[PDB]
């Protein structure tokens, strides 16, 4: 759920997460997806392709077990549709760690509609 996957976000990056992610760039937060605008967002970008996977199961209000452990997120014993949920939210945390050094604070609140439609397949 929307839950688990800002624990994460919070544990990987120390950012509040609504505030750095909820709408950011092209991809991030609300709103669908887009050409992303650097690599912050196309984290999102790939999340939100990740989630289309999640056929018996919803993203955002679904519950479901990891730990944060020794710096790792560890997806814990759930059912497939939700350990899938897991794994995508936890690679997202993951890939916006990875590319801190990058977050544009101009994109943190950003016009999607202004946004360019991708073209790329999930």
């Amino acid at each position: 759920s929307l839950f688990e996957l800002g624990k994460m976000i919070w544990q990987e990056t120390g950012k509040n997460p609504v505030k750095n992610y909820g709408l950011y760039g092209c991809n991030c937060g609300v709103g669908g997806r887009g050409e992303p605008l650097d690599a912050t967002d196309r984290c999102c970008f790939v999340h939100k392709c990740c989630y289309k996977k999640l056929t018996d199961c919803d993203s955002k209000k679904d519950r479901y077990s990891y730990k944060w452990k020794n710096k790792a997120i560890v997806c814990g014993k759930n059912q497939p549709c939700m350990q899938e949920m897991c794994e995508c939210d936890k690679a997202f945390a993951i890939c916006l760690r990875e590319n801190l050094d990058t977050y544009n604070k101009s994109f943190r609140y950003h016009l999607k509609p202004s946004c360019k439609k991708t073209s790329e397949q999930c």
